[PDB]
């Protein structure tokens, strides 16, 4: 029957786990040189995975026939597929750790004492065991009427040392793990720019010499710039909120200090507006002209302020720009421009009021009194942290983490669904198919690391060329 299939499938992971992972411990340990905290880190999950793959044979026996090889046995398995499990989601947990420190904020770890490391994962192996430990304890060969030995567990602390390790063996790790992934994966998307393009070196003269020289091309006098570079549209880029704020200040006399620059095609109703608006104020300039990013360079670096009262906006792409090109931005506090905007660096707002945005407008006219060359480039230091990119590296840990929760998720959810059913055919199945899930992950992450993972593909072969392979 079905057992036929189940013994091939648990040969063929053993073996694929077997030279996977040992494969992976050779490439990390051959070269001290370049490697990593998280490689260290990736080592240890190999060495996980290693030894459950060791019981796997011996589990293979034991779908045949019952468990005949021993009460010792038992526990001797039954605490290295638990350990396995509480060490690698725990280990995945410290690379979170120093991925969300590194990257969301700009901080190394343990570059400096790498020794530290090694009590890091000791620590976690050690954790592991402890969590482990009443496994060692209930895990033996239980007998029934007419049916094969088995392997499984039987008072109140029997459930409290099953409780304990489900929420910090589980849960506890897990919670970590999504709020630094979550969070770093939130900074990952944000950028996408060159500074190859975007640079303050590009730009000829001094900032104040350049905005002089712009609004005598624009035919305005001198004063305090505020530029605008979206889409004219209603409920995105949110340009009437703009046109408005203009409109509620046009009545003070600190409307005539500052000169605008709203530049962007689109709504006619708002095109309108804003060509009424030009065509009244000596001091608003509309461009419905689709500029080059030359252009517009020369733009963000001449104008003090850059204007951003956009409703949603999912990434601060026009803010970033902006900011390597050293523009204080005066953007509404929304998604991606909460993030990038500091108190250092720029002003935020609340995203559908025009009467706070002028009053944000206000806020910057006076602070222009007081030389802001280092609040322009702070900005220039911010934009360019999230420059840095690391994104291509953390691809293989983002699909080593959803790869490992797709195998080990599906059987600790059907775990709590059949303990709390006693506190069916279908759910039994249900829980013969998650098993077979997570004995798959046993080999896949060494498999990941061959199709996508960078240091050990280039790696391996430096190891086959200095042997074996060549041309
Ligand atoms: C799985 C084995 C493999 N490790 C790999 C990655 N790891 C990393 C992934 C993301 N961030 C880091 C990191 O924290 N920084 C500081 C770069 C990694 O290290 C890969 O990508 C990849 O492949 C490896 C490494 C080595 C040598 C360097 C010894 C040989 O094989």
């Amino acid at each position: 029957i079905n057992k036929y299939f189940v013994v091939i499938i648990y040969a063929l992971v053993f073996l694929l786990s077997l030279l996977g992972n040992s494969l992976v411990m050779l490439v990390i340990l051959y070269s001290r040189v370049g490697r990593s905290v998280t490689d260290v880190y990736l080592l240890n999950l190999a060495l996980a995975d290693l030894l459950f793959a060791l019981t796997l044979p011996i589990w293979a026996a034991s779908k045949v026939n019952g468990w005949i090889f021993g009460t010792f046995l038992c526990k001797v398995v039954s605490l290295l597929k638990e350990v396995n499990f509480y060490s690698g989601i725990w280990l995945l947990a410290c690379i979170s750790v120093d991925r969300y420190l590194a990257i969301v904020h700009a901080t190394r770890t343990l570059t400096q004492k790498r020794y530290l490391v090694k009590f890091i994962c000791l620590s976690i192996w050690g954790l592991s065991l402890l969590l482990a430990l009443p496994v060692l304890l209930f895990r033996r060969t239980v007998y029934s009427s007419n049916v094969s030995p088995a392997c499984y567990e039987d008072a109140n602390w029997r459930m409290l040392l099953r409780i304990l390790p489900q929420s910090f063996g589980f849960i506890v790790p897990l919670l970590i793990m999504l709020f630094c992934y979550g969070f770093t994966l939130r900074t990952l998307f944000k950028a996408g720019i060159d500074c190859s393009f975007w640079n303050e070196s590009y730009l000829t003269g001094s900032r104040d010499e350049r905005k002089k020289s712009l609004l005598s091309k624009f035919g305005m006098d001198e004063g305090v710039t505020f530029m605008f570079i979206g889409r004219f549209d209603r409920g995105q880029k949110g340009v009437d909120v703009l046109l408005k704020a203009i409109e509620i200040l046009s009545s003070k006399k600190e409307f005539q200090e500052m000169r605008f620059i709203i530049i962007g095609k689109g709504d006619p109703e708002l095109e309108g507006w804003a060509r009424s608006l030009e065509e009244k104020h000596g001091n608003v300039k509309v461009i419905t002209e689709m500029l080059s990013r030359e252009f517009v360079r020369e733009l963000y670096g001449s104008v003090d302020f850059v204007i951003i009262p956009s409703y949603f906006e999912p990434f601060g792409l026009v803010a970033l720009e902006a900011m390597c090109l050293g523009a204080i931005p005066i953007a509404s506090a929304v998604g991606g421009l909460r993030d990038i905007i500091t108190n250092e660096t720029g002003i935020l707002v609340k995203a559908g009021d025009p009467g706070e945005l002028a009053n944000a407008i206000l806020k910057a006219l006076e602070l222009s009194r007081s030389d802001l060359s280092k609040f322009r480039e702070n900005c220039k230091k911010r934009a360019m942290s999230f420059s840095g990119q690391k994104h291509r590296e953390m691809r293989v840990i983002f699909a080593v983490v959803l790869i490992f929760l797709l195998c080990w998720l599906p059987y600790n959810l059907v775990l709590l669904a059949d303990t709390l059913m006693r506190t069916r055919n279908h759910i039994d199945r249900a829980l013969d198919a998650t098993e077979i899930l997570a004995i798959l992950h046993s080999c896949l992450n060494p498999l990941i690391y061959a199709f996508i993972g960078q240091k050990f593909r280039h790696g391996l072969l430096k190891i086959l060329a200095i042997h074996g392979l060549i041309s």
